[PDB]
């Protein structure tokens, strides 16, 4: 593997690409706002793929973008062929943002394509990045979501709410977003796994391994838009 690295944003190139790249940040970091043709939910990509610094896609082990583009085209079992970043970024929208994938040469679908180009600057292709995707966690038992409950309420609720709904901010974007409900995702969506949720959970906390596999089996057992 490689390191995961973020380049220095004040080292942006002037010109198209760079402005590119800044559009394709705010894309990523507000979508709902910003794609509302195109985002069924609440959520935003950053949501999932968080990062400092006004950054998104940049945390070890929450699926950062770092190195991504290195690593399409690539096999889905999902579509049973090769597919590009450009067909997982329309995946992650009709799925994780309930909602229609951008054209493919969308030019917002584009600028997304930039700012993760420009997150993966020196990343040899075919490299792997240290920190890359959300390690699963899996348990040798059935998650307790009476356990999870409890947990839930001690460790999350403060945070996601008592009906999983989340914390809007003064200017109508989450900032604590819903974990279940119909503005959460949908069923088709990676995070609806019980293993990658726990593993989610686990590494973006605090939590032992069984606390997290437990709290991910009750947030699990809520309704959510179906896919
Ligand atoms: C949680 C509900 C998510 C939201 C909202 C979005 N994504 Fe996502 N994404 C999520 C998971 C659990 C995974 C799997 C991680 C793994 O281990 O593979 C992904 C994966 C991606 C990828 C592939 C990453 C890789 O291959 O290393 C991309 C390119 C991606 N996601 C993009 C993306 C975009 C653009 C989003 C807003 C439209 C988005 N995701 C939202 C969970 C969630
Ligand atoms: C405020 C201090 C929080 C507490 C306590 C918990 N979560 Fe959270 N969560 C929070 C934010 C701001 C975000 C967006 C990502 C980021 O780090 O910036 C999240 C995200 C999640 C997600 C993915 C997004 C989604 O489904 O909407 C999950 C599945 C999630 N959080 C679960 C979760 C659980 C189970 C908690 C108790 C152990 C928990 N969170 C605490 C803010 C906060
Ligand atoms: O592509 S994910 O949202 O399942």
């Amino acid at each position: 593997t490689v390191a995961l690295t973020v380049p220095a944003a004040a080292l942006l190139p002037d010109g198209a690409l760079g402005e590119s790249i800044v559009r394709g940040r705010r894309y990523l970091s507000d979508t709902p706002a910003q794609l509302p043709d195109f985002v069924g939910n609440g959520l935003a990509c950053r949501h999932c793929h968080p990062g400092r610094d006004g950054e998104v896609g940049t945390e070890a082990n929450a699926a950062p973008f770092v190195g991504v583009v290195g690593r399409f085209p690539q096999y889905s079992a999902r579509h049973g062929r090769l597919i590009t970043l450009e067909q997982r970024i329309g995946d992650c929208f009709e799925r994780s943002l309930n909602g229609r994938a951008l054209a493919l040469d969308h030019p917002a679908l584009i600028d997304m394509l930039a700012y993760m180009s420009w997150l993966s600057q020196g990343v040899p292709v075919g490299a792997v990045v240290a920190g890359h995707g959300i390690p699963t966690l899996t348990l040798e038992r059935e998650p307790d979501g009476v356990h999870g409950e409890a947990l839930y309420q001690a460790r999350c609720l403060a945070c996601h709410g008592a009906d999983g709904s989340g914390t809007l901010d003064a200017d109508g974007r989450y900032l604590f977003p819903p974990l279940w409900g119909p503005r959460s995702f949908n069923t088709g969506a990676g995070m609806n796994r019980q293993a990658t949720a726990a593993g989610f959970i686990k590494h973006k906390m605090s939590l032992s391994d069984e606390e997290a596999w437990d709290v991910a089996g009750f947030v699990l057992t809520h309704p959510r838009p179906l896919f």
